[PDB]
């Protein structure tokens, strides 16, 4: 039986090479799926000239301003003047139901971070019966992109798709701050997404002391920090790796069995001292 | 006397796998007490009815709007009507102080993202010496399940201990998004947690224009996008692999050390050759 | 010709070694770029006192209470009273232009999150024509460090160059809801960061009901939940060579080849039969 004795030996080598066969398969077929993910974080002299694209519709736009200081000075409301920005007024078809022609005023953004650069735009709407003011904006990467790229209505087309709207509100000013996050695909592309985080600051009707009861809104725009996003599906299963892992336990399982059968030889010359 | 010189390569072999071995096992034990996290996301062609947890408390309800549209239609100001929604009052002990009873009545909430159809609902509460309106509410992740599971009460305590319970203003408009993140433990039981960002509108005093000073809540319930997030802790560092790789690190260094004797002894003739 | 087609197995054992020293230079060269982010979640009994501070400016403080009652209680607003707060006022200069001088306030933050401690605060403003009426306050770790550390100028000055400043309306309340998120630099170094939700509830002017209409805030700061959310980035292997394994692998692959080898010899026996 001492010759099915070594043979026990290497069926216990074989269940282990089974197992580990097994389990390596089991863990390759989980590793390929359910990949992890990284975060880095980059900086940046200046951020490109972002896109703001309103949605004013029956408001007309009174005064925006491109302000270097991080304080927006005073306003006089209801004072049309102080423009000093770059806009374009655009007509394109939505695709949720291509019957609605949304019109858009395109607008240039701020690029200084590091001079806390912001974009003021006063905005103001005759009271109506709507009984609720709202005013929706989207944001994208570049307007330089927009404005030299033709077939404009296709730009933005895509970006209304692929990107989301969120609404600000009317009767007091709303701070935004805005962040870039960047990830990229199986397929190679930096996908560009927009974050932002609201702070509305109340607007005060003493100023104006009137009683015009007219609707107004205030928008500030600004970049939260220089440091830009970067999220990575970073995949872990290297199948050349695991093969040659593979390779070397079948082979460290064999001459561990070498091993063993040099002591299993020592164990004949044990037996033929008895 | 050359003995030693032939083995001063094998102590140094020794040395290198006591250094092998101490690095292997800290790296393991640092490995196990951090384990890696991975997001990972789907499309879903409709969601489960969510639930409804607002807890008016001595505010009745006025009008309760399934509407399909991505843009409710207007709105008559009061004027209690139009009741399309399910809603079902439950009555529970608290579980935090079992003192106080809070009663709470449970809404059936917007299921199809793709039509991205809203709930609207509005409360009114007549004056009285609060001096601040707000009314709370929790999510939980569906609603059929509640109505067939017996024991309700269990299952709202649950929810309540474990949902967090968010509060929406009274006097204007809350558009609050939703969200489902769900996480596996390392038993293997699949928690959902609801998170959303709510955007604030203004009201309107026009509409009204009486002189009554009741409080009008207004809340719209939708879903944002048709992504349900899963997040997964991935535990590295299998023991199984490490074993192998130890083991295999261990017969190479061996095997290196025999191929490195067998050149030793070349070399030894070499010096007989002197 | 045999003899070449004898080291073809060595033909294709070189192409495979230089397919692999490639592939594994290039990987870990790979994956020093981008490590790979872990996170986990530290429950907390109680809370370290955080320092909360405020940049009143013209404003003075009315009522500064810690409330472990989940519902605050209601009073009379106008009237000063019930100060049970430590306050240490400050001087000093900002460092982004080095020429304003801004004297700020900081208070004791709520520690037993536990039962429920929350910071009450009443500030009350005069009418001006700032037509924009907002606070902006800040989060330090913990006040008792400021208060035993000397040079407090410079633990502001670091506080203010690192942390982030949002600012809370004036005219309605805010509940202030606070986390922390603490991340592992590479440099042996613990920073710890404030991450907060606001949730704005509308203020009633019933309680003055007077033609005076001077400005009021409310403040409310709570505890999110205990846990605090720890963020470290870790790499993958650092051996900086890792010669062991593409060393191991290549003697075990070459060792392999000589076993092959013999089998080839026995079957150059096999042709030698024809
Ligand atoms: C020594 C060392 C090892 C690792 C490391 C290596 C591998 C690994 N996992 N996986 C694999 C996978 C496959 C393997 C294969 S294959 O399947 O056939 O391809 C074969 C073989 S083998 O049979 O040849 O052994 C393997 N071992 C394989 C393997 O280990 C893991 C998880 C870890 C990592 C680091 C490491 N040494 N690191 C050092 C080592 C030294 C450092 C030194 S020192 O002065 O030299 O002391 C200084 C400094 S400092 O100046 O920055 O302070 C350092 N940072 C030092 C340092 O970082």
């Amino acid at each position: 039986v001492f010759s099915v004795l070594l043979i026990f030996i290497y069926l216990l080598l074989m269940a282990v090479a089974v197992f580990l066969v097994y389990r390596t398969i089991t863990d390759f077929r989980e590793k390929l799926k359910h990949p992890v993910m990284s975060v880095s974080y980059k900086e940046v002299d200046r951020y490109d000239a972002p896109g703001i694209a309103l949605y004013p519709g029956q408001a007309q736009l009174l005064s925006c301003k491109h302000h270097y200081e991080v304080i927006p000075p005073l306003t006089s409301p209801g004072q049309p003047g102080d423009m000093n920005c770059t806009t374009q007024r655009i007509n394109y078809t939505d695709p949720f139901s291509n019957q609605t022609v949304k019109s858009a005023l395109i607008v240039q953004g701020p690029r200084e971070v590091k001079k806390r650069e912001l974009v003021f735009l006063q905005f103001r709407l005759n009271k109506s019966s709507e009984d609720f003011s709202a005013i929706d904006y989207l944001l994208f990467s570049s307007f330089q992109e927009f404005l030299q790229s033709p077939n404009r209505v296709g730009f933005m087309q895509a970006c209304e798709s692929a990107y989301s709207s969120w609404k600000f509100s009317g009767g007091f000013r709303t701070w935004v701050k805005m962040s870039l996050v960047k990830t990229k695909e199986e397929d190679g592309r930096e996908a560009v997404e927009f974050r932002q985080e609201t702070s509305v600051v109340n607007y005060i009707d003493q100023r104006p002391a009137a009683k015009k009861s007219a609707q107004l809104f205030f928008v500030v725009f600004e970049w939260k920090d220089p440091f830009i996003q970067k999220v990575q599906d970073i995949v872990t299963a290297n199948p050349w790796n695991t093969i040659a892992l593979l390779c070397g336990a079948f082979l460290a399982l064999f001459k561990a069995a070498e091993f063993a059968k040099l002591s299993i030889k020592w164990m004949i010359k044990i037996r033929k001292r008895y």
